Formats: C-alpha cells, sequence, structure tokens
C-alpha cells in the first residue's frame, strides 16, 4: 500500500527510487533496471547486492561555496576516515569517491555520512592503469580539500584531457596550483587563505596533503606502517581528530587563539599559558563557561575576562580583506570577468558571515557574563536573608537579655538591701548590660541592606536593557541580500560575463557602521555588568564579616546569661551551706 | 525691533493685525485703518478705545462638528455666562455676538474666553428695531446650541431673508425646528439626539432654551428677578453651574449612569443610591478612584466593581445608530445629496469617536484596578517581612529559652540530687518546656510564605501582559481615515451632490471586530486581576492571626522565663531564711 516516493539517483544497473510508504516511513533506496544491463554485468550486479548487504548539494549551497565549518570536516575525517579504513580491512576499492556518493545520516545533530565525473577519476584511472587504495585516496584529500576551498585542488575548470596532463606536471612537495586571469600556472605547498580552519592542526593537515596528493601511486600514502597497518596519513588522523584543542575568544580584545592541550595539563598552568600569551596577569585572569559557570581551577569555546581592567575599550578584532576585495573597494565598477566575481563575491559575503558569528560569539559571553552576575545577585540574596534573620535574632536576643538582667539587677538590688548580695558581681552585671548594649549593629544591618537594595536596583535597571541582535537580524537581512546577489550572479551563464558589485560594498558600509553600533552599545552593557560586579564582590566580605561578628555576640551573651545563671547557683549553694 | 505679525481679523475702522516682537513675545492685536472711516465714527472709534480700555476655527474642526463636550459647554457658560453678566452691569450691548469674537486663552488647560454674519444678527437687529440685552441673549443660546448640535438652530442653509420670517412663525414653547428633505418644516421642543450631554441638566436647559429663544424680546429671558437682577435663565446658569453630578461607569455593565447630588450627601448613602439603581449590594459594590484608589466612606469619574461577582461577561453596552445611519447600513452605495451626508457622516465619526472614548474610559478603570492590585501588594510586602522578621525572631527566642532551661534543669536536677529542688517546679518546668516545643509555627510560615511567593510569581506574570490599546492606535487609525473621508465629503462644492460610503461602514465592521477582541482579552485581565486580588484579600487574616500568635508565645514565653527567674529568687530568700 505504498508508491514511488522520489527518484533517488542513476546507476549502471539503472536509475534508483527511493521509497517511502506515508502510513509506515518504509524509506528504502531501490536501484531499478533502466539500462537494460548485460548478464554478465548482472550477475556482477547480484554480486554487488551480495556484498552490500553484507553532499554535493550542500556543497552548492552558496554559504558552503567558501568552505565548511571546522567540526564539520573534522568529523569528515572521523566518518569517512573510518570508514574507508573499514573499507580497507574488507579488500574493497569503491573507484567512485565523490560528495554525490556520500549519504547525511542527522542523528541528533551527529551528522553521520557513510558510503555507497572526472575530477574525481583518478589520473592511473583516468588512462586505466593498475590500480590500489591510493586512488581513493587521492579522491579523498581531493574532496577534504575541496571542503574548504569550495573547488577542485588542481585547476579547477580545467578540462581533464589536459588538466590531467598538467597533474603529471606537479610539484609533489606543492599541494595546490593555481592558476592566474593570464593563465600563469603556478603552484603552492600552502593552504589557499580563505579557510575556516586553525593553523595548529592546518600545518600537519598541509604535510597530510603532501602525501595525499602525490600522483605517484605507490607515493600517495606511500610510509605505511606495518606495526598499526596504516599509512603517516592515518597516523595523523589519529593524532588530529584526538588533538585537543581549547578555543578561547579574548573578551577583553576580541581575538580568538587556538591552544594545543597536552593530556594533563591542569588549568592552572594552562592559565600561565594564556598568561603568557596575552599578559592578563592569573589574579585578573577570569574565564567561564559557553553557558556562564566560573571554570573549576581543580579541573584539567570559554571567555577571556580581565578582572583588574574595569573599561573596555573598543575591538582589537582585525577583520582583513584580499587585495581583490580591496580593489573592489577602489572600483566596485569594474567590468571584469565572473572566474573573480564569484571567488571575491564569496569572499565578501564570506567576510560578512564571519562578522555576523563574531558578533554571536560576543552575543553569547555578554549573556553568559549576565548570567554569572545572576549567580552572585543569587549568593547575594542567600546572605541577604542570613543576615536579616540571624541580625533579627540577634536584636530580639539583646532584647531578652537585658530585660532579663534588669529584672536580676532589680531583685539582686534588693537582696543586697536585705545585706545579701556583693557588689562584684552587681558591678560586672552592670558591665555585662553596657556591652549588651554596646551591640549596636542594627544600623550596620540597615546601611549594607540599602546597599543591597542599591545593586538590587541595579541590576534589575540591567534587566532592562537594549539588545544589539536587534540589529543582529538586520545583519542578517545583509548578508541575506548578499547571498542573493552571489545567487544571482551564480545562476548567470558565460554571456554576462562582466558585471558591478557597488550594492555587495554597501552592504559592507552598514554591516561595519551597525557593527560598531553593537559593539559600542554592548561594551557599554559589559562595561556596566563588571562595574556592578565588582560592586558585589567588594560587598561580600563587609556581610560575611558583619555576620560572623553577629555570631561572636550570639555565643558571647548566650555565655553571659548562663555565667549569671551559675553565678546565682553558687550563692545559692552559699546559702544552702550557711 | 519688531514687524507685523499675523492679520488677526477685520473690522470697521479697519483690519486688526496681531503683532509679535521675537526677541521678546510683545503679543498685541492693534485694529488699524484699511477703511478710512468718517471722522464721526473715527470720534466714536476713539470712544470705543476708551470703553475698551475701560472660536469659530475650533468649531469647523471635523472632530468638533458633530458638538462640543460637556465641560468645555459648561465652561463655556461660565465664562461667556458672566462675562455678558459683567456687561450687563456695565450697560453694555455688544450687538456683535458670535464664536469669531471669542478669544480663547490657555491658561494651563483652564480655557478662559473673553469677548471682543446674519444668523447672530437678532430678528430685530435684522429689521432694526429697539433694542436690549435680550438680543445678546438670542445669539446666546443661539451660539450655546450650536455648540452641540454644530449648526444653527433655526432651519440650518436657509436664506435669512425668508429665514427670519420663519423664526417669526416660531412656537416660543418648542426650541428647534428640523426640516425634512421634501422640505417638511416642523418644530422640536427636545434638543436634537446626537448629544454629548447628560439629560439631568438638558431638561432645565431645555427650559431655559425655552426661555432663551423665544422670538418676543420682552418674553426672552423675560422673568427677571429683581430680587437678585438676574432672569431664571441666570437662576438656571447658577444652578447648573455648581450643580455638582458624580459620573460613575459600571465597569461590569459598560454603562454610564450620572446622578444628582445633594450638597451633603454622604458616601454610604450615595452607596445606597447606586445599590438601588444597579442592585449590585453595598458589601460587594466597590469603588475606587480615577488614579485608583479606594474612595474613603467617611468623605461625602469613579468605577463601579462588584466584588461578589468573579468573571465578568462581555459588554452590556448599547451602542445605537440612526435610521438614516442604519439605512446607510442597509444600503452605503444610495446616491442621496450631501445635506444628509455630512449629517450622517458625523453621526459615524462620532459613533466611533465614542467607541475609542469607550475603550479609553475601560483601559483607565484596568489600570486603577491594577494600581489597587498593587497597593495590596505592597501591604502584602509589608506584612511579609515583618511576618518573616518577627518569626525568625520568635524562633531565635526559642532556641535560646529550651538552651536556657536546659541548663537550668541540669543544675536544678544537681540540687535536687543535693537534697535542695521540690519536683514541683521541675515538673512544672518540663511543662513549659514541652509547651515550647509545641510552639512550631516556623512550618507555617514557611507554607503561607509559600502562598505569598505563589501570588508574587502571579502578579508578576499579571504585568507581562499584553494591551489592547495596541489596537487602540489602530481604532486612531481608524478613525483618522474616518475624519478624512469627512473632510473629502466637506471640502466638496455643489457639483459632488452624490457619494458612495461603503468604506466608513468597513470602518465600523473593524471597529466593532477590534473593540470585541479587546473586551474580550480587557476582561480576562480584569477577570485574572480581581481572582488574584481575592486571593490577596483571603490571605490577609491568615497572616495576621498567625503574627497575633507569635506576639502571644513570645510574651507568653519572656513571662514564662522571667516567671523562672522569680521562682529561683524564691528558692534564694528561702535559703537565706535557712
Amino acid at each position: 500500500p505504498w508508491e514511488m516516493r522520489e527518484r533517488l539517483g542513476t546507476g549502471g544497473f539503472g536509475n534508483v527510487c527511493l521509497y517511502q510508504h506515508r502510513e509506515l516511513d518504509l524509506k528504502i533506496a531501490i536501484k531499478s533496471c533502466r539500462l537494460e544491463l548485460s548478464t554478465k554485468n548482472r550477475e556482477r550486479w547480484c554480486h554487488e547486492i551480495q556484498i552490500m548487504k553484507k553532499l554535493r548539494k550542500l556543497l552548492n549551497k552558496p554559504e558552503n561555496c567558501c568552505g565548511l565549518k571546522e567540526s564539520q570536516i573534522l568529523s569528515l575525517l572521523s566518518d569517512i576516515g573510518s570508514g574507508i579504513r573499514y573499507l580497507h580491512e574488507n579488500k574493497i576499492i569503491h573507484r567512485d569517491l565523490k560528495p554525490e556518493n556520500i549519504v547525511l545520516q542527522d542523528v541528533g545533530g551527529k551528522i553521520i555520512h557513510k558510503i555507497i565525473t572526472l575530477q574525481y577519476l583518478a589520473p592511473e584511472l583516468f588512462e586505466n592503469k593498475p590500480y590500489t587504495a591510493t586512488v581513493d585516496y587521492w579522491s579523498f584529500g581531493t574532496m577534504v580539500f575541496e571542503c574548504i576551498a569550495g573547488y577542485r585542488p588542481f585547476l579547477h575548470h580545467l578540462q581533464p584531457f589536459t588538466w590531467h596532463e598538467k597533474i603529471k606536471k606537479k610539484d609533489p612537495k606543492c599541494i595546490f596550483a593555481c592558476e592566474e586571469m593570464s593563465g600563469e600556472v603556478r603552484f603552492s605547498s600552502h593552504l589557499p587563505q580563505p579557510n575556516s580552519l586553525c593553523s595548529l592542526i592546518v600545518e600537519p593537515m598541509e604535510n597530510w596533503l603532501q602525501l595525499m596528493l602525490n600522483w605517484d601511486p605507490q607515493q600517495r600514502g606511500g610510509p605505511v606502517d606495518l606495526t598499526l597497518k596504516q599509512p603517516r596519513c592515518f597516523v595523523l588522523m589519529d593524532h588530529i581528530l584526538n588533538l585537543k584543542i581549547v578555543h578561547i575568544l579574548n573578551m577583553t580584545s576580541a581575538k580568538i587563539i587556538s591552544f594545543l592541550l597536552p593530556p594533563d595539563e591542569s588549568l592552572h598552568s594552562l592559565q600561565s599559558r594564556i598568561e603568557r600569551e596575552t599578559g592578563i596577569n592569573t589574579g585578573s585572569q577570569e574565564l567561564l563557561s559557553e553557558t556562564g559557570i566560573s571554570l573549576d581551577p581543580r579541573k584539567p569555546m570559554v571567555y577571556l575576562f580581565d578582572k583588574s581592567k574595569t573599561v573596555y575599550e573598543g575591538p582589537f578584532a582585525s577583520r582583513s580583506l584580499s587585495d581583490c576585495v580591496n580593489y573592489i573597494v577602489q572600483d566596485s565598477k569594474i567590468q571584469l570577468p565572473i572566474i573573480q566575481l564569484r571567488k571575491v563575491w564569496a569572499e565578501a559575503v564570506h567576510y560578512v558571515s564571519g562578522l555576523k558569528e563574531d558578533y554571536s560569539r560576543l552575543f553569547q559571553g555578554q549573556r553568559a557574563a549576565m548570567l554569572s552576575l545572576l549567580r552572585y545577585n543569587a549568593n547575594l540574596t542567600k546572605m541577604k536573608n542570613t543576615l536579616i534573620s540571624a541580625s533579627q535574632q540577634l536584636k530580639a536576643k539583646l532584647e531578652f537579655f537585658h530585660k532579663s538582667i534588669q529584672l536580676d539587677l532589680e531583685r539582686y538590688s534588693e537582696q543586697m538591701t536585705y545585706g545579701i548580695s556583693s557588689e562584684k558581681m552587681l558591678k560586672a552585671w552592670k558591665e555585662m548590660e553596657e556591652k549588651a548594649i554596646h551591640y549596636a549593629e542594627v544600623g550596620v544591618i540597615g546601611y549594607l541592606e540599602d546597599q543591597i537594595m542599591s545593586l538590587h536596583a541595579e541590576i534589575m535597571e540591567l534587566q532592562k536593557s537594549p539588545y544589539g541582535r536587534r540589529q543582529g537580524d538586520l545583519m542578517e537581512s545583509l548578508e541575506q541580500r548578499a547571498i542573493d546577489l552571489y545567487k544571482q550572479l551564480k545562476h548567470r551563464p558565460s554571456d554576462h560575463s562582466y558585471s558591478d558589485s557597488t550594492e555587495m560594498v554597501k552592504i559592507i558600509v552598514h554591516t561595519v557602521q551597525s557593527q560598531d553600533r553593537v559593539l559600542k552599545e554592548l561594551f557599554g552593557h559589559l562595561s556596566k555588568l563588571l562595574g556592578c560586579k565588582q560592586k558585589i564582590i567588594d560587598l561580600l566580605p563587609k556581610v560575611e564579616v558583619a555576620l560572623s561578628n553577629i555570631k561572636e555576640a550570639d555565643n558571647t551573651v548566650m555565655f553571659m546569661q548562663g555565667k549569671r545563671q551559675k553565678e546565682i547557683w553558687h550563692l545559692l549553694k552559699i546559702a544552702c551551706t550557711q
């Protein structure tokens, strides 16, 4: 009771149709018979049934055309790296490595990738040579480089009949070829600069690219350690895919610096590392969670605060542009070919989206700092209730105590009138009364209570603060317009070779204007937040020591009254003696 | 060092130019010489200088074309009534009574009117007859009727050459003439129905119109009481301009009922009057200020609440339309002359603006009730702090007390061990300890404290309530469009005799839709407000009696400890005896 849901793809046996039973969601891809395949390859097709039973869409998204995220490429190395390790354990050579053969499985966010066109065709496959797994290595590092470039690793849009002949002329220690608009073929052993990656892993991934893209198949992934059945490629993948790196945005300078983490460094020696890095003293270096929880020093993207610095100035976030982009800043109206234009405009929307994530992370650190302020406020309310409570407890004990000793001095004075009492305990108890009247801490709790309601009024005022995310969605609109202009460029055929880019530069203008606005308002927010936070931190030991003094006069006075009791018991037993 | 500011008006001596010195704001109206007046009337003009040194714009506002407000017409009776009383003391007959001769002086809201065209020309002036102050009476009641009609009291837009001849045929006990579209001349001794006035004063003002507009000058204001140098007209003005009337919107039925106030009625007998009027029992009848302050019963537009009724239904505000307006409801597209159209459309915008003031006053009563809820919340916080404070005072006195008597039972037991103590006060003090342990009211303060934080959470939720005034400004836009359509009708010459009125009926549709919406949301608000208010009112005597019990165990326990003291003094003096 179901139908064909959607034609999934094609194949040598025929087209693939993904099915679904709407009453039961019976999802299955079934490669149908469309090609009328020869019976030899039909038997080999059922062999493929016994063995199989034994992404490019996301790439063509205009956001993704710049290159992918860090953890996306890392998780791609995990899924596809582990997958081809499993396949090379199973003696399998797919010969068909492409993002069109990558199924995306969203398990709650965990995008599990599985395995199921001449630029992925190896040059040994391009001329039908003896093959091995290094072919699939070549396509692997090919595709993973395309995950950050947005394009092929070698002479993009060159026809493979001579493009593979240029592949035969590659410097093997170099990894990337770029061609100028004059046709200048040059090489690079470096990554092209608009990435989204941190250099600390890029350089072992650079040498990894030096291994994975040598066109000699005996050298491509060649140093295979038979200790671990892996090349040095998979050694570096094992290192990097477990290489712990803490990324820290300096909130005070708007700078993210990554850090290699040795597997047993304490957080304090890390504070020494950031201390040497930034100059910020560890007593003033303050760090806390993404959710706004201060980091436990007892433990081994968190956000950097300087306690000893109060007012934070404007951003020290240098946000560069390329000389092509700067050339558009000089004149956006030059009529240049689209080979430049898709690249440069991708760098532009790339740049703007980078600014959006900058404000996004700064927005996060602001919210998290406000959460820490709320926790400090909560402890302030707890010590408030403790203070008011135990303070009025002290006041009542004062009242009851002195009225008690007033009655005791009346009757004791009547016994001194009877020639019974002694004047020494009389004067002593009058000193007890005088020291009780000295215990006049009931004004201090009202004054520091006025400090409490002062700061509580301040943080209630900080609740009603306006937010720059109002202009953050304006940045979303500007970036969205930039995406739309990139799409309108992207669907142009070769007849639309020359174009203008002025409105995008206007989006850059209003972008940096709005970003300066939300940074000024934002730094005003954080400035008042850390100010009132400092007021709370300075307020706490006063409340603590004062409450301690309350407990001092508490146990003091109770001991004094019990002393008065026992003295009356002494005069009792003395009168029992006589 | 100044110039002519603006030409104010005209005159027989010439045009009047209002001056101003921009550096000093030297405002003065100066009647210039434009007419080249004859020297006899120039000498009479300087006579007018010696005697003078001895509004129609507001009428033509489309809001005001329906008729003026209540207090506006009343203040007009005060200023112009008192002014012509002063002028008739000075033997002055102006002969020139018109709103064009009325200067508006805004003293902080108090619009002081002062004294400075054939429909205001009296029929005795129209035929140049012997004159008196009853001429200015005729123009006075003429203009004051025009303040509520928006038009002349007799056959509007009729040419005075025969319109005064129709004035000679007026029924003197009748006050108003209306003409049908067939030309049917009829009379009315009543006010035309679209007023803005309360009938309680209208009927003495109706007979006042029967006196002030009789075309016999010896009868117009004729019964002049020489006891007070006034006609019965000024007697009724003296009554009505001091006639105290409390206007009360029934919030429960969306109805305003006016009330004559005898000059010494207490507020309780007023509650009997509203009690007989509405059926609402005085124990449930609740009244409070415009600013949300409950009315003192000890004293002699406030808003009516029913305490015994919880959920208030939809409005019982009948808002009628005329049969002309209902005829437009039948078909707005009938092509009828503008003599109807300006009147009927004025009734329409009149109706919509009336609905706007309805929601405005209901909005006021909602805000005021919320203010009363805040005051109840404030008393709740005061009793909260008193309760928590004195409660923990009681707890500390319990602790100190029982530890005290624990020490006293230890030593007293040691003296019973010494063969000294008696068991009766032993067992008695153990009963004192047991009753102290019985005093376990520290859980009740936490439970009713949870009720306090419950209601505090509820009223904090009521703070974030959405407001129907969002659609109130939508009503402002709809009414503003209706004003614009009335203006576009109003500037039409006689060539635009036939018109359509459908979009105004659409404004009536969206008006009553939005009004039903804001009344539903509004009554939901007030329903939850009175509900939580009832919760607070029920919560209060629990807190009060519990706190009273705290004071009971307070003075009880203190008396018990002092009793224990005095008993030890008894054993002391007994041991002194032995």
